[PDB]
């Protein structure tokens, strides 16, 4: 077993295509599906992986009331093989946590979860499934992370973390591991700017991550480092606002420096991702504006480099007809495809519940995966497809 | 691990033993089993596996609900080991799919699963458990393929598509892949004919198919083709139909080079198989001329090369009281018989439920399966077994 | 992988100590267990397994309903590891069987499953989990073989099956194969005589079977043979007669070549097993001497080869308060415990529900397993456990 | 394989992060979970696993009912990975056993289980799933052992067991075994001394203990070992109690040589454990003086060498409002940390239903697992988090 390269350029895309849905609450109204959200993939040398964070119950079980809320001492970071449902039997422990990230540094899989109380919290480091060191919140206000897949390049395994308020300016820093090991930490200044679940991936050496700004941006904020962790943070250039709320897009004016937000889109946002495609860019986001509905691709022409409101391909995936969520990206590596650049995927969670379901007394979500293809692919809209309410609401 | 070659010559058998039975839906009146059809069954170096297509729900659950339909975003293609029921716990994901084929290249498993909008659906081919490639629908009429295993030969796999009207002519192409990439494509034309749901195996270096048809034909398509995609088609020679619907032997002429119709069996069919045994033919059929009711084998004398009513051996392995469904070819591999010729098997599918029950708001089904042996095998009757209706149901 | 030589000497033992309890039904009130019956012990070079006869139908749920029937098209031979309970997501399919034996070669598990019809079944032999040969019935009447572990020896396994009437004269033959394929096999002559059902093991290079007499016998019948199929048939001498029914000690006279009777004893029995000791043995059977009730083991001093009534040594496993049933002998290999000699291990049957039981609409099975030790070991009762009636009896 | 030296020093440690929390109480109120007890952690090479005494019963079922009851025929030790439920289908059967240990070698699993009667009991030994020997009770009063992971140190194992009363005098002895044959034992005098459930780890090349005083003592005994079985046995010397029940810690005065006992604490205790570091050790307790109640750990200056009442560090992982139960040590080999020297952990037993909770017909436990760092990690309160009553109860 060898260390993970991981140093070749991102693919170029066309089109995405679906790899993978796993219908867990569909099949959680019968079976034991663990009640969850921030569901994420992460790929390995031979395999790639769910993880989600548990409530530490069972969907249509009484355990599964309340759980709206985000932060307990019940929930753990745990993972299924991808396309499989979040079940009590297949399910792998991987840490407790009620905040994760984790990946595959090509010898064995790291998992980062925090766990601990709001003003105390510490993330435990596991690697192949040994605790290997610990972080501590530096300014004890919700330490937080990626809720998706971390990068590793070369052995050295890279991801993102807040400390601080959720409607101000926080902390926000970079982490590089070996072997479960902290070995460099970089703080990233970014003054009027917030930065939140980063949905990261590997570029030509270089870690490139799209964020979410739950301050003063409907745009999303953009962070780009190497392995001494020199950075350079802003925002996505395209004129095309991303986040979750947000204006029409006629109303918006991008900006490459500046969080623009205003019109009632303030102090809120949504985990999502954005894949460099040259100058250009390929960002996701919700069909509906205000809430966590529907979810379309858009290539957005020089949107990397620019306040570009040039479309030139969108493709949706869930119509605005049925709940979406988070959203982030990972890759898959040169083990497993043969070829000579890492293809680009992605994953959108679709939450059913609380709060935009008032009758049912859980929250869950179930996901659907998608990955990057070399020619145009058609769209659908493939929906979590649970009947609801379920059992346990009546 | 090194390519599988599957250029044998096809074993001459003289009967069909028994090899599994997975009881799915007995099992899953309590157990947690998945609502499925088109079972199908191959094999790698090492093991056997069924794949399935899952309607995304469990039995006995209110998801079960209206499983007749043949289509939508929540099948996915899984597969457990031979034997095993169709189970929530068990079940491996490999594709998003409403239509599906598979088989293993003796380095890793090959499936394509096809889903999408009945106007530009399209499939994705993963190579061991990775997105690779995708074909597009060419007719936007519900592209579709075998419900059944490919055929791999020297590290090259092989599969058949369909795309265009159920009842009419459409449009019928051969494809060819390596490691998860096709490389080759070939339409196939056959005017007046019609092919769906191919069962295929190899045979002393050729791809040998036995299909439906769909339109005109209750006698079955015959499709014929080597390394280079070059191909005959025309229809099983015998005198005896084995589609259906189909009529009575007595009123039925065979046709080497016709579809065959008439009487009340037109714009119908049933996926099934037969191996070419020298110039004679091993082939299955529904008991009932009319529906989807009992099975048996018949091997046909000559029935291969020319109109021949001359049965030499018939076998039920499920009487007509019982339902049936598709049924469906399989070879195995030297590697695990250390034989010099490739083994012939084939499953069958065995569907309870709508639309030939009617009390059940659901349908599933299970199967059996059987190998061709050098010596003659008593028949039974091992039929589904289930009491219907279910708790559901009630 | 190389094939166990499995020709050392049995050791010599003492005493037997428990090395498994499934539970299984205790279990299976809640959790998915399948209803089963025979079930019997079996070793590999790194595991022990349990092999067991489903019912194809689970506890507590409606299929369960009249399982005490013995043959139907539902029942299947499946495997889970030692001491885990035959559920529904463990159970590894080995073949489709209401009659079965299975052991391993050193490289591969062999299993052999009779299905079919009464008058014309026929036994599958599947060699690492691919259909191999097939052996059908030369008597046309129930075709039948040992409900517990084969027996191999530098790469050729051995087993006993049985052709014909319940309580009058059959046939019985020996057969030997390599790799799956029937290579040898030979008709035992037993005028008077009647076996069903050996528990067979390996001692220094031969076959030695303890067996039943369902016909004129309250004593077993004894079956030794070596790699020719060359054979010593007859009854264990021992003064004490351990098949049930039987009379009480005192009323018994042993016989080395015939069959003991009368007394109300004749037309039934159940599956034992001994192990010979130099000239003595250890004998199991149940603490009635008319239903299965109760578990004890006996050493007979020259209980191999002379009409002893000498008991050195009782231990009991199950009090008389609580059912029993079948009961059977297995071995361990070399490379698992590095030994000079093999270890005899038994397990033991312990049925619940029909007919016993006449509140419960079901019959099923759970077991405990000994092993042979160096030294004496103190006896105990391990129950099923279970308390009935369950749900679904109501 | 080889076997694990683990001679190095133990770890000097500052705090210690959560490693594991297995939800099993909240999950098993809809899923399939065992009833269990005296859950306990152990680590091979290449993973830790959890392992667990069931009561052949699973959660809300009946079979749950008085499983306040310690010793039975239907308990079992079992073991999952760590993190994971114990639940009916990950589950794997180790040993039959009502008291148990277990370890790995750096080649193999070893399990001690006990199981028989009170007066008659005996421990059988596996080694890598098989059977290799047997300790006989030697003074026929309920012979117990550990309930926490043994000590392996260059190819042996040991553990310590005691028979005799439990309320006065008993006898203790040390085993030491190879390949699961004991191949030493020695009796430990400790007159006026009481040793059960000891916990116990390597620390440089000899076995430190740490047990439970049922008799006189409220504070701890301690046994060291080496190699021959030469020992040193006394107590705790901190003046500060850690066996519940207990006096408030003003009203202790220690001992390194005697039982300190009185003021209503004698003829109970709990099982916990201590790390010595260097003079100094950390040593869990319950936050309750009188119950199971609450947990944390405390670093007593000098508290394993003089009567030290100085506390350098308090963290709580567990608050009084909640219910606790027995804790256990063990530690992480070199071949999964690349350290040179062994990290300590703990694991933390949370007892739910009877006595505590009236309202239950059931007792069953969880854990949460700890490991140490080389740094201080802050505290908070993860409780086991199920809702009492259960179905089952009404
Ligand atoms: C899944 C779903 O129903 N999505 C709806 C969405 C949600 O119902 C809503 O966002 C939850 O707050 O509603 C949307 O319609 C937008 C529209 O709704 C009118 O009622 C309102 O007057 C308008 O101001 C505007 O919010 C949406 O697009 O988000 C439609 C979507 O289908
Ligand atoms: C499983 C089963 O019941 N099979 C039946 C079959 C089905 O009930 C039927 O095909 C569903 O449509 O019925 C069959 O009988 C054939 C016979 O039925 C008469 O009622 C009718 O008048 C005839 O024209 C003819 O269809 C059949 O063979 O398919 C019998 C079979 O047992
Ligand atoms: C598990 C159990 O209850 N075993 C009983 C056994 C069974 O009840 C019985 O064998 C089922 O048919 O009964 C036994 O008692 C033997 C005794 O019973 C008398 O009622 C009868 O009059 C006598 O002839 C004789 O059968 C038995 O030993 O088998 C007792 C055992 O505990
Ligand atoms: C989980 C929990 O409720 N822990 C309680 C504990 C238990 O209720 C109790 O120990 C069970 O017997 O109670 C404790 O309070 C201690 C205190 O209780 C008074 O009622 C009593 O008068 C005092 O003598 C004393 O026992 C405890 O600390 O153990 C509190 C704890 O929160
Ligand atoms: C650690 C934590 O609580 N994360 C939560 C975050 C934060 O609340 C926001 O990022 C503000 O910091 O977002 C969610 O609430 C959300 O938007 O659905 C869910 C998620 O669990
Ligand atoms: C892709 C798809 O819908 N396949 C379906 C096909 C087509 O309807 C026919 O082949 C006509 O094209 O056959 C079925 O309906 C059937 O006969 O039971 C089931 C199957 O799922
Ligand atoms: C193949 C078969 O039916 N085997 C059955 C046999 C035969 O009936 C007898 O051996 C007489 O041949 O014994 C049982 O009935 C029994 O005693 O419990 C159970 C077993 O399933
Ligand atoms: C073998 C056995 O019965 N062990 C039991 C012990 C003994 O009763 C005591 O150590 C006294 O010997 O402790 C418990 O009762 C307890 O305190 O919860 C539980 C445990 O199962
Ligand atoms: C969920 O919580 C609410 C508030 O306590 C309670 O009223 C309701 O009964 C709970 N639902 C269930 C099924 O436990
Ligand atoms: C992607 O496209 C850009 C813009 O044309 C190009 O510079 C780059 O080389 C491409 N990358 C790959 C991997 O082909
Ligand atoms: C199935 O669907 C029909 C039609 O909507 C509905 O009437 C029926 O209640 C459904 N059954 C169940 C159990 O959901
Ligand atoms: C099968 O039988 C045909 C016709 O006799 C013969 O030509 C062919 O060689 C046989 N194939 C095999 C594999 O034996
Ligand atoms: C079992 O079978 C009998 C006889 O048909 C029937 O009366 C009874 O209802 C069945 N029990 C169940 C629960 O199916
Ligand atoms: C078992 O005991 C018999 C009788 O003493 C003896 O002949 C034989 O050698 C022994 N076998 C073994 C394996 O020790
Ligand atoms: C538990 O045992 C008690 C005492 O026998 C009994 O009263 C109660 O019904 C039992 N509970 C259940 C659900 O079996
Ligand atoms: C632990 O600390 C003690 C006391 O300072 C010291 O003697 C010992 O060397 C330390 N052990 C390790 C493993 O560092
Ligand atoms: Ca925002
Ligand atoms: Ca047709
Ligand atoms: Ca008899
Ligand atoms: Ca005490």
């Amino acid at each position: 077993p060898e260390f993970l390269n991981n140093t070749e350029p991102l693919c170029n895309v066309s089109g995405f295509a679906i790899v993978s849905k796993d219908n867990g609450i569909r099949i959680g109204s019968r079976g034991h599906v663990f009640v969850i959200r921030e569901p994420f993939v992460a790929c390995g040398p031979t395999e790639c992986r769910t993880f989600f964070l548990t409530q530490g119950a069972l969907l249509n079980d009484k355990h599964s009331n309340n759980t709206v809320k985000d932060r307990s001492p019940y929930r753990a970071l745990m993972s299924v093989p991808l396309g499989s449902s979040p079940n009590a039997y297949q399910a792998k422990f991987e840490s407790v946590a009620w905040s994760a990230t984790a990946c595959h540094d090509g010898k064995k899989w790291l998992a980062v979860g925090i766990s601990g109380a709001d003003d105390d919290a510490y993330a435990v480091i596991h690697y192949g499934g040994m605790p290997t060191d610990v972080v501590r919140s530096w300014r004890k206000q919700i330490l937080r992370t990626q809720e998706s897949s971390c990068v590793c390049m070369n052995g050295n395994c890279y991801w993102v973390m807040t400390d601080g308020p959720a409607n101000s300016q926080a902390s926000y820093k970079i982490f590089k591991s070996h072997e479960g090991m902290v070995t460099n930490e970089r703080e990233v200044s970014f003054q009027g700017g917030h930065i939140e679940e980063c949905s990261c991936y590997p570029n030509l050496g270089k870690v490139e991550c799209v964020c979410r700004d739950n301050w003063n941006g409907m745009n999303r904020p953009i962070l780009i480092f190497d392995e001494d962790l020199d950075y350079e943070v802003g925002y996505l250039c395209a004129g095309i606002p991303t986040d979750t709320p947000r204006v029409q897009d006629s109303s918006f004016t991008g900006s490459c420096t500046n969080a623009v937000g205003g019109s009632g889109t303030n102090n809120y946002g949504v985990k999502g991702f954005g894949f460099r495609q040259g100058n250009s860019v390929w960002a996701g986001r919700t069909v509906s504006i205000s809430s966590r509905s529907g979810f379309e691709i858009l290539l957005i022409e020089d949107g990397w480099i620019r306040t570009s409101k040039t479309i030139v391909k969108k493709v949706e995936v869930l119509n605005n007809k049925n709940w979406s969520g988070y959203s982030g990206a990972f890759t898959i590596p040169i083990t497993m495809t043969s070829k000579q650049c890492l293809v680009p995927c992605f994953w959108l969670e679709m939450i059913r519940g609380k709060p935009e379901e008032r009758t049912s007394i859980w929250t869950s979500s179930s996901s659907t995966v998608f990955c990057g293809v070399s020619s145009e692919v058609p769209g659908w809209s493939w929906d979590d497809g649970a009947i609801l309410p379920f059992d346990i609401d009546k």
